[PDB]
């Protein structure tokens, strides 16, 4: 495992093949996540930021940007919408919970809350995945397509099996984020494939 | 009743079918009144807020947005609309009075009066009412209509049968409100019908 | 006679009947003048604000507003015109002082003065008048247009014989007008005609 | 001369006849000058601010308002143009000075610095103009045109022989002005023709 | 070698000639480079900021802005392009740093850092440079483009043979820059041609 404090992933081109597989021992499906990263881009098209897929499933957690504004989580194929204001270019941190029991997706931008979406109730969402950050999956690890592909800087990246209140998500915000069980900055297990490159964090 | 103090419904995704019936003993012709709630949606298109119909009336009284920027008041099947300046999205709160003796409908957007419009001048809003929150009814208690349901979250709403000067309204704006003996947030009858959850209120 | 000190005229609908006379006792042409004024309305069309007839005389001494951030001044049928920059919909304090020596007409939106423009020198405004809100006169007291009506509210009016300096427009903006001799909103009378209702001006 | 201290001369009309003459005794070619004075208008459309023709020579010197925040400087024909973020309508201070040595003119708007350009350099500025505000001169005096007129307001005029440095151009902006040679507000020899009217500066 | 502290190179008009040599005794292939200038120029059409060119290389080192809000950098005729909000037409304070080993380039705009771009990994740009300022070159040290050239003001470059960390672009941009040694602009060896004149910084 590897400390990334104070660094980013850098994608640096638009390309179909350049990505990182994030690595988890996680064995048991998901009833309840929190995803917290920051994200610096200046593409306009439509990326993925978080990419999650399982054998046999495309999209089994997805966090899409379609546009300006516009951040969509998608839960085993399904999907949700909500829009915020914000300036283009310009650095992002980006949290989203996602819990079994309601179906409600929280998403939280710069620390401010979008409206609540649903989606997905009672289900669980599939264990053993393939996670990758610079593509976006049509297949277990692979059928990237550049017209998606995230050009840019990631960083500061944790994953928690549970719905983070409010607080806690202020804290990740703010640089103070509780340690993670699923994905942790400080302890992040990865492959770089193609052209990603590992810098110094300068947009906090 | 229940205490919502805190809380709010949620209207997870569009549908014809989610909708929460609010119940009022109101068996008298309604004079004046007064409704203030606090309201988050992205929606761009066309929703209702406040639905309240009677047997063989509808739009009996209607809080209706129409676009951003845009609340109408419908009394007795006629509408009035005052405009605003409003970002978008953003969380509002919205009050909106009438008083049947001069006609005179008050619309408050966060604290701030609209340009004051009239309707209905001498006429009673009818009693024995059905109202509903995420859905306009076009029946009594019914006839949905999925392009005019709300999606998002309401809560602090509360309804008066008198008309609140402004320093009430602020009150009320600011988390406070005084007692009201139609509708009371802290003391609300009301059943839930298909995808409505109820969450801690966070975007206050 | 009445005073409407914290009160004002709320034109609550489109029409072509509803409008408030204010009666004067002027017997005397007048060379130099002072009218202020408190406005609030959403409309977006052509609109009068003050109309000033005499006999045999259209247009004599009208207050229009063409669009949003124009400002038009008719003295004798002939007309000037001066821009701001104002927000839609917003409350606005219009002065508007005009002189006969040198023709010169100073419009002043909430204590901010226009461009000076200048029209009719050595001209007399008729007296005998028939001043109304509400509504653009083509006649003596009279002959009414839809698409000319004020929908909205209009307090704190004041008319005065002379040409106020800066200071003095600054203190009737400011909510502490210096007495007033052809109108004034202290001791005004009036005559409501139609949809008029006075109300508490709650948006100062 | 005559002292305008506080005063404005208000050009109260589109017309092709009001203007003002501007008289200097010092009748001399001008290697060096920087103009500073004070306008507000509510034009839309090109206008002169300040018109220098000599005998047979048109546009020996001319300060011409593009389109809102556009301000081009005329040297013996020659012109050169630079843009600003500026507010419309606004007051503003504009200064204005030319090098002959290095053809460097320099616009100041409200005490900030436009990009400098170049042009005629090694020439000399004829002696001997007719100074005109309000109109655009064709001739030698005249020659005016309705549509490059300007109508509003012109005040706090000063003209030096030299190239005013950073600190002098704010003093100036900041109403304390240097002494001027050619053209002083304070010492000011002028003829008014037609319709200009001169009034107390309100705007600033 | 001059100290052009305080200073600036104006380009007073557009022109295919007026251009600045830029003198270095750098012969060594560059690994490394960060580069700090400061601009202000109100041209709306695409300009070269800073060409550097080699013996039968077009375009192996420039700065190039496309368009308001779009900075491109070319190494070896490779392109990356960063977006930025900004202001138009307004002071720009630019840094730009190239990385070989990781091919990573890193745009600054007034202390503010752009998203981070990569291109030529592993590449070395040619020595013995032809450095102009003011035109784009197409051949070595000539082949200007009237359409590409610079009107405006430069000041402030500096030029250092390694990649700065944020504390020195910050010190750069607030006025005290480290000691640079490919170009340093308080010891510069420079060859005016045609149109350009030295005057005095007056925009910071
Ligand atoms: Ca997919
Ligand atoms: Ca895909
Ligand atoms: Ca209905
Ligand atoms: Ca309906
Ligand atoms: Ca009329
Ligand atoms: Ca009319
Ligand atoms: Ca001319
Ligand atoms: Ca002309
Ligand atoms: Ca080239
Ligand atoms: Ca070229």
């Amino acid at each position: 495992h590897t400390d990334l404090s104070g660094k980013v992933f850098v994608f640096p081109r638009e390309s179909v093949t350049d990505h990182v597989n994030l690595i988890t021992p996680l064995e048991k499906p998901l009833q309840n996540f929190t995803l917290c990263f920051r994200a610096y881009s200046d593409l306009s098209r439509a990326y993925s930021l978080f990419s999650y897929n399982t054998q046999g499933r495309d999209n089994e957690l997805l966090v899409y940007k379609e546009r300006v504004g516009e951040y969509s989580l998608y839960i085993g194929r399904h999907k949700v919408t909500s829009k915020v204001i914000e300036k283009f270019p310009a650095p992002v941190h980006i949290c989203v919970s996602w819990e079994s029991s309601s179906g409600i997706a929280e998403f939280w931008i710069n620390g401010t809350p979008l409206v609540k979406k649903g989606l997905r109730q009672g289900y669980f969402v599939e264990a053993q995945p393939k996670i990758v950050l610079g593509q976006e999956q049509d297949s277990y690890g692979g059928k990237f397509d550049r017209s998606q592909s995230f050009v840019g800087e990631i960083g500061d990246l944790y994953m928690w099996d549970s719905v983070l209140p409010p607080e806690n998500i202020l804290s990740a915000y703010q640089g103070t984020p509780l340690p993670a069980n699923i994905l942790d900055w400080q302890a992040l297990n990865y492959e770089i494939r193609g052209y990603v490159i590992i810098k110094p964090l300068v947009w906090v």
